[PDB]
C-alpha cells in the first residue's frame, strides 16, 4: 500500500521442511487467507498468510548466504523455500513475478535455472 | 511471529482526518479483521487490518518530526493517529502497550500526557 513497501500476491508458497514430508504447501483460500509477499524499503523479506508470518528475514548482505533463482512466475529462494506470483492469466503472473524481481535485485542477483 | 519483527495486537486504531469527519475508527473484529501493529528491526512501523497497511512509515531519524504520547494502554502519534493495545484485562492491555513503548522508545522518546 505505502511508499515504504511494496507488495504482490502469491498463488502458491512452499516451504522445504527438510512422517517426514518434504514440502508443506500454502495456497491463497477464502477461508486460509490469502500470501503476500512484501518488500520493506530498509530490505526486510516477508511472506504472509492472512496475519501469520511464514517468513522474514533482511536481504542486506544476502549475497552471502542466499541464492535466488527464476523460472517464469515462481521463484525459488536457497541457502529453502518457493513461491508461485497470482493472476488471472500466465502473463499477468509473470508481470507481476517480474516487479517484484526488480526490487529483489536490487539487494541479491537473481539466477536463471541450472 | 519472527526475530526480524515484533507485533502487538491493537483493540482500536484512529485516524486524524483533518462531510469532514474528524476521525475514522478501526477495530479488530470477525469480519473487518484484526488489527495489528507492526515493528521491524530496521525501524519500520505499520498498523495493519488483516492485509491492508493503515499506517506505514520509518522510525529512523523520527525525533525531528515524531510524537509520540502514552495514556495508559493507549498511544497518540503526532508531528495524528491514536492507537489502543488489547487485552481480557486492563493489565494485559497495559502489558502489551509497555512491551510496544519499550521497543518504539529505542528510537523515539514517549512522552506522558500533557
Amino acid at each position: 500500500a505505502m511508499g515504504e513497501v511494496s507488495q504482490w500476491s502469491l498463488k502458491r508458497y512452499g516451504r522445504f521442511m527438510l512422517g517426514s514430508p518434504t514440502w508443506k504447501v500454502f495456497e491463497s483460500s477464502e477461508e486460509s487467507g490469502s500470501l503476500v509477499l512484501t518488500i520493506v524499503v530498509s530490505g526486510h523479506f516477508f511472506i504472509s498468510q492472512g496475519q501469520t508470518l511464514l517468513e522474514g528475514f533482511s536481504l542486506i548482505g544476502s549475497k552471502n548466504w542466499l541464492k535466488i533463482v527464476r523460472r517464469m512466475d515462481c521463484l525459488l529462494f536457497g541457502t529453502m523455500f518457493r513461491v508461485q506470483f497470482s493472476g488471472e492469466s500466465k502473463e499477468e503472473a509473470l508481470e507481476r513475478c517480474c516487479g517484484c524481481v526488480q526490487t529483489l535485485a536490487q539487494y541479491v542477483t537473481v539466477q536463471e535455472p541450472d
